[PDB]
């Protein structure tokens, strides 16, 4: 009906501890209170003919895919499971590495994404089809050509050790799951 599904998951379950370990890894000290598993037919397929797509142009290589987290409120949650994240809805401007969807490798980059008024903090979980990256910068709208050919895939603050990454396309990005966590008990 409204196209999309949130499934709370049991703490017994592997699939929640995958996430939650994922999670652990650099927010250690905090607790996770649920993890709903964002379920969008519609954002699936056009993220799995996205991969697809890249496959084919990728001379032979796999396509980087990566399971990245976003730090949002609350109050965007339902929006971003129906539509996908979209850099729009207040735009970016500060420190940039490119106008798109930023997301971090490690959970605890993103925590102070995760506005609350409150002790609950809500972050995504989102499989990222990363693909071939170069460094960013702040006026990029798009990934910049490739040396000589091509594009690059997106955008990151390290070729080496890449941390954050940009995304300016959608269908690179399906969101995966909702972490809520506490930092107190
Ligand atoms: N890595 C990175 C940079 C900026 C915002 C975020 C986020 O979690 O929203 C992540």
């Amino acid at each position: 009906d409204p196209g999309f599904q949130k499934i709370t998951l049991s703490s017994s379950s592997e699939e929640y501890q995958k996430v939650w370990n994922l999670f652990n890894r650099t927010l250690p000290f905090y607790f996770v209170q649920k993890i709903e598993r964002v379920q969008n037919l519609a954002l699936w397929e056009v993220y799995q003919w996205q991969k697809g797509q890249m496959q084919k142009q990728n001379g032979g290589k796999a396509v980087d895919e990566r399971q990245l987290f976003h730090g949002t409120s609350a109050i965007f949650v339902d929006a971003i499971c129906q539509q996908n994240f979209d850099w729009r809805v207040c735009g970016v401007h500060g420190t940039s590495y490119g106008k798109g969807s930023y997301f971090a490798r490690d959970a605890a980059y993103s925590h102070h994404y995760s506005k609350s008024d409150t002790q609950t903090h809500t972050m995504f979980l989102a499989r990222v089809l990363v693909g071939e990256f170069v460094r960013g910068n702040a006026s990029f709208v798009r990934p910049p050509a490739k040396e000589g050919w091509a594009f690059y895939d997106s955008c990151v603050n390290s070729v080496s050790d890449p941390s954050i990454f940009v995304i300016f396309e959608k269908h690179q990005v399906y969101p995966e799951y909702v972490i809520q966590y506490t930092t107190s008990s």
